[PDB]
């Protein structure tokens, strides 16, 4: 403990420095400073090739993807699996693969269309970080009509705001945490949800992409929440099903994870309405 919501860096811009004990909360997750770094991407570049050596299906078409990737890049896979060469190639299988499970992310991708998904907040990103210093992201389900916007749209956003914010060093260390407000969640929007459209988010969430998903907090959900989450709660690992919060209107536990100081007045805090403009215009 011991540690505030400005101890930390900046989101968006890529880092410099890894003070602020994160180094150190690094070295928590199996890291050393020395000589590790940089061999373990050399390690994981040789396996990469190695395992497509032999031909398989797979273990080429991720040798084809991070045939033009930097040393930073195959360093995000490190830190996300606590550093270990074969666990990394693992997420980096998930990776490759989770592309071609869904190519309707990436396939006509438009940077053009896809501003005009984030700008509307959809989904939020706090300019600020947490008292652990993750990215927290934000979704407001109120007014939120499935016509205008499509689920695969906000994957697409969620996609590319994960793709450039784990540049940043620090995020790779501290992680990520989600914000669903379901206050204006109606039986219309629960219904009108298709689970594929669910299957599809939590296969991004869970052995894709190198984010450290340390909580999920769902807010102002109404009674019939649980019938939503009952099928998606199959969808989810032991890992992430218990980092899954849900308070309600009792956010007696929820201030300390999260401070309200830092939250928009969508989502019960101090800070004005949530700006998907000005967070947007950060990006690109």
């Amino acid at each position: 403990e011991q540690l505030t919501t400005k101890d930390h860096g900046p989101v968006f811009g890529p880092c410099s420095q890894l003070p602020r004990h994160t180094l150190q909360k690094a070295k928590d997750e199996l890291n050393e400073r020395e000589e590790t770094r940089e061999e373990a991407v050399r390690e994981l570049q040789e396996m990469v090739q190695a395992q497509a050596a032999s031909g398989e299906e797979l273990a080429v078409a991720v040798a084809e993807r991070v045939q033009e990737k930097d040393s930073g890049f195959f360093l995000r896979f490190i830190r996300a699996r606590k550093f270990n060469v074969g666990r990394a190639y693992e997420l980096l299988r998930g990776y490759v693969n989770f592309r071609l499970q869904y190519p309707e992310l990436f396939d006509s991708l438009s940077p053009e269309a896809v501003r005009c998904t984030i700008e509307a907040g959809y989904p939020g990103v706090l300019s600020s970080r947490d008292k652990y210093g993750r990215v927290v992201m934000l979704f407001n389900i109120e007014n939120w009509q499935s016509q205008e916007i499509t689920f695969d749209e906000i994957l697409q956003a969620y996609c590319f705001i994960l793709e450039k914010l784990l540049e940043n060093e620090e995020t790779q260390i501290n992680g990520f945490c989600i914000i669903e407000n379901f206050k204006g969640f109606t039986m219309q929007q629960a219904a009108s949800l298709r689970t594929s459209d669910l299957r599809k988010m939590v296969d991004m969430l869970q052995d894709s992409f190198p984010a450290r998903f340390k909580a999920i907090h769902f807010i102002h959900q109404p009674w019939y929440f649980t019938t939503t989450y009952n099928v998606v709660k199959p969808f989810l690992k032991s890992k992430l099903l218990e980092r899954v919060f849900v308070h309600g209107d009792d956010l007696s536990g929820f201030y300390q994870e999260i401070d309200e100081n830092i939250l928009p007045s969508d989502f019960g805090g101090t800070l004005p309405k949530y700006d998907g403009k000005a967070v947007a215009e950060q990006l690109f």
